[PDB]
């Protein structure tokens, strides 16, 4: 029964029955069509893996962190119960990743829906609550052994946090709650395998290793409140994280051409949604942007639209067909140029929709035959950080001696080393245009730094 | 321009602006949409790769090979034309598969259509030629030195076959029809990006290195024939690579789950034919079977059609939607034995219909309250063999001696060692039993060693 | 002290105290210097490691099995006791090992002291024997719950063999086929062997012992608890066998780190008598004569060979010369090997007789230039699959998923027809110490003769 | 007869015939007995790597990238005998190194012989030409179209520097001085390839990548003279490959235990010093320190040297090897603490025998249980930069644009980011005790406090 996966990150993953049982639901086996990266397969043809062996994976680590934490220290009084809840929440952490995964809830849904406030974790708890409702899992839950009147809300809360402000586990127990996903400062098991995954499958080397970390992983009463310590002589090893982390996100997630290809696909999504209908609940019919409403509709939305759409034959589709067929023919957006490092101004998300009618409004000293209009400017805004905003993450990470194992310490970064970096957050302003012949791209070059020279950038 | 594309096995490629251009067509990038193994994806959960990165690699091994080649024997008169023609005949060799690769023409067009002899090299030359045709690529090929009017039936000669019968090129440069495909013996770069792609992603071992073969390659005189031949020494690398096949072959192809899953989504694809139209050329409609007699039709045919039955609403296809439920549910077929390699049986094509029949109609002298019924049976026979129609495919490897490298010579299977399989090939018959239920297992088992054990097949 | 060892091969491997205790000694220290390869180094520049990590990765690998075991089946009873025993028997299982490892016991201590049958397995028991008596390790082991008299007794009997076991009862009887494996040859040191090698040569390996592991039970046959294997992971057995014959054919019985290693021992053979090695009580051993003393065999590493090339003495002149020929590749030529037939197989007595025959060999033409005997050298390298043409795995049982506690041994037939037919072969090689090149189609001659003439 | 080798890190690489002549010398051959890190295989087991491999994979990559940058612009010139005689300052570029590679230049003769400066680049001129008079390779060259008068002068030049400076060659091939060991900024081969070796040993994995930096360098025409230059979008790439010597650097070159055991091992020789005899040219006997005034000792020494001291016999070198016997007991140096790296003040190479004096004359205000001498302390100072004195490289370093090519620009560190190190240089004091005992070890950490807050940091 102890069913036995091959994973080519891992070496073999040992299932729990119950797992298994869970795994076994169309809701989870969603997964299986949903690509980790959306618009970087284009730019990287083997970046063509999916999420699935990604939410393996993270069960398999917080199962390994866990029963390591367990077995080092006897004290803490760990059972299979909660082994089985930490698997059970890291196995379904990503149940409401939408179509091409962020794409989704970082482009489309604010640019369709700009009234409703919408990540992928409440979907992911949506979609838990319903595939346990509906797939009968309970009785299989008091069969092995959890209660499900506490152990379902510490799996929600494991994943989106409160909703000592938890009701789960009690308070002697937080260090539960700082292993799938952390709030305090963004070290966690999903980190370790997304960066092994991803550097495996792009063809770019990784740095980090999470197994000494957890060679070296220790709880302590920090503040009346028991969470994970570090060994003192490893901060050195998490700046390097943290660099290793800036470093994938330069190279591959902020690509400029996955970038538009990426908005090239939001704007087809777009124009092609009043006319796309998901059958929901009791017969009901719903829109790609309508569809996170219900559930049984949201089960049925994968990557298959994109296909849906550019295979399609009804006149109604014609504009988003020609979009995807112009992706197909490398016809793409030009890149004008992008701005420096921002001096110093922070731009707002509300902010974004008036960026292109600044850039034509301006007027080069120069006149250009050639107009432009507002409509024909791709302006993009990147935020680069710690995932801290501004913050220092190992300001927050609690450090040991070997001398007095049971004591907590604080490091600053006067203490490591004077090669570190000044600041830990960035902007970076790209600017597209979608005419391509030559004349309005020298145009939109000359409007670029007009506007650019002006707003003093 | 030139263009470097990225590769996590080859790491970074050249790509010349003709290369460019032929990738960039919907025929060609219909593959990123179709899988390279098919139903292992579900047994192996790191099977996600498809065929156009497997294009891309035999391509630039193709490349890679003949420039090797020429390099290092200046007198064989190997200009840029024939390198291009290489390149482009390796890069569009596995142009013209459908949904989930091997399982289409393997399982789906015999059992759907069994009059016509169809395979996938006669619907790549005819995908290859609707490419050139409509997309205007011959002024390309022009003006980079191209003669399409050869050049065409070279790279077709390379793709399928002979049709002195080649006549692309005279008969001084016979040896460039042996990189892309080889039907001598079987060496060829597509077995080599395969075991290198296939190794990297499941998580297998592979021992074969086919950098040494490149290095101590050379072109030795046949009579009245050139032909690439290897090196006195390179006789156990050559068996290596023989047994790591054969063993991929056996761990991954042949998968006891894997089949099964292949058989089910073959058994819901013809349920759900004829009631599943694609548009051709003309606003004419067509379906699954009769698709390849359209090209235009087979370009908008890859994995969607899963996700569009599976998906789908229609009352006229609730057979197929059940089926493919079952699959995501893990209720799969059971197994009911392994027929052993007995002996002489060498069941072949002619032998297609009645053998599932001849496992129930056994009578032996038990009473079972059950009665076991002869209309639910899935019978298949695998072919482990070398490749090479039962036969050791060494005699075809020439090789050459240090004193004479000029000079051709032959090794024997003797002259080796003795510790070399003695018989290259066998047969295994695998049942299947579409019925689950408990009592009739038992029943499967009595009704299969009887015609197993006591009929000696 | 638990310490933590980052190792390029495995992760970071832990040890309890005891470990750490025995190995800072000077016996164990001693190991740093011995070349796993010892010859193979002159023919691939990456093959530079030691035993001290094959040492400690062995140690390692027998820990992590015994765990496994004990995890798996709550009902055998296996303490913490039993698992540093394995994991001390697993640490010092090569300490016997002199200069370039395999080449001193199989070449030079035959052709020095042909009246003693020596192997390195005694050599690494009575080096454990010193070092405990000598370094006071016995306090320690029994700090932690060990008797010495039976568990030191144990490990001896898993080190080196003797129902004849006494260090522990017969229902214990699998912790003695952990570390070394006489029967079948499935252990831990091929899989350190395979990784390692593999690591560094430069190769590619195919067995995955992660799944083996994971796939291990224990199941009782005639009466005694054995390893047990599951029913549908022969072919992985097979591939195993198939990966060692590889490695072997590739990289040890390489010919010119064969031909290399017979230089280095004639060069020790002509430079001994010469050599002066201290022993306890101020006494002078030999290169052949330190085996009798372990005081004395502490000191003897590769050492020697830059002692002999870097020496200024006129008394060992011929073997610095033969130093400095290797030094540059002015190395001794190959003739031609022979191929597998007629059967019968050369044995050890007939190595000093095979160089007349070639030489006693009438050509058609007569050469100039005299051949004699007392310049040639014939090597004979035996492949097999660990057994003397057995079958291999046919002492390993296996089990079935409907019944683990039962055990049902399968046959070579029922595997599959794509299988090799032996399990034993022999090849002959022929080196002739003349290199000039007069003699290059002379010795050929001479070689095509004796074959031709022995019905080769 | 081009000979080929089998490297771990590299492939199948070839060699010249004049290679293999050269590198079959004594001279040569001394290097198989030379570790890489010297201390640091016993604190790494798997660190057990010699400099053969390193001078040979050297040269393979001097070469691999002269042939790839003269395939790139056939307007270069480059011919055969240039590439060659880069392979040759490749291959010989380490020939000096002295035992335990850089614990002799570092510790051992600025202490036994401090009125003398030596580095091993000299060192491997004189070795050099040792080599070339005492093998007679001078026909073989001047056989194979080597001109020795210009070529030795070239090579010699290319090793060490200028001794236009430069005479070798002109200065319209000036790109060629800066390939195997480059002045103006810290990039070259050297590091491309023991970066990969050492991550390959030493269980750490790499970050750079060579060979995409080898796609993408161009030579230009700045100054007046030909350089190489890479190109505007590969900045970054430069600053993680300097990060990334940075981090090797700290994580394993300047490790605790190794520069401790490095300092025992630099005491015992030189107090070993004074009884060793080492026979050179004439019958003359040559000290280990004054051994490198002639290269007939200098051939001899190597790490037997070690060896020979552990096994002694003699009364004279009791001292060297009791203490080489407290090393292989593992009772080392014990340690105290560090101080906070920061700039604005400095400690010369001249201040570093007085520093031992200073910490043992502080005065802590309790009085303490043992009085400690100024034998009883160890100071180590640590100046960890990125190779250029608190300069910045990559402010050295030229670039050229996609739309211009032959044009070489110039990037300011607020153009890439603004996550960047602010500082390029800091310095570290470590302190170590020579005594084992609690309560010298407590007097000794009071001492190092009372002296650390001494003097205001
Ligand atoms: N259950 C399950 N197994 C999977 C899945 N994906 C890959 N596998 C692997 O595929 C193998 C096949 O298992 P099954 O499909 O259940 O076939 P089976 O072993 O004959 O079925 P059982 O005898 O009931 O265990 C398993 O051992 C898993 O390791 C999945 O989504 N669900
Ligand atoms: N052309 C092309 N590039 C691909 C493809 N797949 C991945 N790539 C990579 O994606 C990168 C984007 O290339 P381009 O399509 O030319 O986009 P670009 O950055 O605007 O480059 P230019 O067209 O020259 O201005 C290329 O460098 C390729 O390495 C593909 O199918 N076609
Ligand atoms: N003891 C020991 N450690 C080794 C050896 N080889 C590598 N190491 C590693 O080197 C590290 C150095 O540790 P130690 O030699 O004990 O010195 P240390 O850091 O002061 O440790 P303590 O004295 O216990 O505080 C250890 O943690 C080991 O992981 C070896 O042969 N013996
Ligand atoms: N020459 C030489 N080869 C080495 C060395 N180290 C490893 N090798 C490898 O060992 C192999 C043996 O080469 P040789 O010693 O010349 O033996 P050989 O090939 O029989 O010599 P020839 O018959 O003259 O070709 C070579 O192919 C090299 O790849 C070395 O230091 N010098
Ligand atoms: N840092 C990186 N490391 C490895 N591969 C990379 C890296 N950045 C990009 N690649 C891969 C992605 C693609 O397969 C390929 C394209 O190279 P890239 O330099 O990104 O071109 P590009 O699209 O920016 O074109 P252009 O040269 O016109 O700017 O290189
Ligand atoms: N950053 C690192 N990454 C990988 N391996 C490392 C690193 N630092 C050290 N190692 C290796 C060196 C040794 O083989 C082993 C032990 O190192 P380390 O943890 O520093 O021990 P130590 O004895 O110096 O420290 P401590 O006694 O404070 O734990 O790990
Ligand atoms: N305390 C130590 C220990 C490690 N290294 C060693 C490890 C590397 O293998 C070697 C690098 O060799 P070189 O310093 O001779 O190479 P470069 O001359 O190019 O030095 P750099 O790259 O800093 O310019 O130094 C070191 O610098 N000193
Ligand atoms: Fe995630
Ligand atoms: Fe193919
Ligand atoms: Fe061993
Ligand atoms: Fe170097
Ligand atoms: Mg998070």
């Amino acid at each position: 029964t102890m069913k036995v996966i091959n994973d080519p990150i891992h070496g073999h993953i040992e299932l729990h029955p119950l797992l298994v049982r869970i795994i076994d639901t169309p809701q989870f086996q969603r997964l299986r069509y949903i690509k980790q990266l959306g618009g970087g397969y284009y730019v990287f043809p083997g970046a063509s893996h999916n999420r699935f062996e990604h939410s393996l994976g993270v069960g398999y680590l917080a199962g390994c962190l866990v029963h390591a934490l367990g077995e080092k220290q006897p004290e803490l009084q760990i059972s299979e119960r909660d082994v089985l809840c930490v698997q059970i929440a890291g196995l379904c952490h990503d149940l409401g990743h939408g179509p091409f995964s962020h794409m989704f809830d970082g482009r489309f849904i604010p640019l369709a829906r700009p009234e409703v406030k919408w990540t992928h974790e409440q979907g992911s708890v949506m979609m838990f609550e319903h595939l346990i409702n509906s797939n009968g899992i309970k009785p299989v839950m008091e069969q092995y052994g959890l209660i499900p009147e506490e152990d379902i809300c510490f799996i929600k809360e494991q994943i989106v946090g409160p909703l000592w402000p938890y009701k789960g586990r009690p308070e002697n127990k937080s260090f539960l709650y700082e292993i799938v996903s952390n709030k305090r400062n963004g070290i966690d098991v999903d980190k370790w395998d997304y960066f092994a995954r991803d550097c495996h499958h792009l063809g770019i080397q990784n740095n980090f290793d999470y197994k000494r970390f957890i060679k070296f992983a220790r709880v302590c009463e920090v503040d009346n409140e028991l969470r994970i310590c570090a060994r003192d002589k490893e901060v050195g090893n998490l700046y390097d994280m943290f660099h290793t982390r800036n470093s994938l996100h330069r190279r591959a997630y902020q690509h400029k051409v996955g970038n538009i290809i990426d908005t090239m696909i939001t704007d087809a999504f777009l124009k092609a949604d009043d006319y796309i209908e998901i059958t929901g609940a009791g017969g009901k019919k719903y829109r790609i942007s309508t569809a996170i409403d219900d559930m049984e509709a949201y089960t049925k939305l994968t990557d298959n639209i994109f296909l849906e759409i550019l295979y399609s034959t009804d006149p109604k589709l014609k504009d988003a067909r020609e979009i995807l067929k112009q992706i197909e023919y490398r016809n793409l957006f030009k890149y004008v140029g992008e701005t420096q490092p921002t001096g110093q101004i922070k731009i707002k998300r509300e902010d974004y929709e008036s960026l292109p009618k600044e850039v034509a409004s301006a007027k080069p000293k120069v006149l250009l035959d050639v107009k432009l209009k507002a409509e024909d400017f791709i302006v993009d805004v990147i935020n680069m950080d710690y995932g801290m905003q501004e913050k220092n993450p190992i300001d927050h990470v609690s450090f040991y001696c070997k001398t007095a194992p049971n004591r907590a310490i604080r490091i600053t970064k006067n203490q490591v080393s004077q090669l570190l970096p000044e600041k830990f957050a960035e902007q970076l302003i790209r600017v597209y245009c979608k005419k391509v012949d030559r004349k309005s791209l020298y145009a939109a070059r000359q409007y670029f730094v007009q506007w650019c020279a002006d707003r003093n950038f």
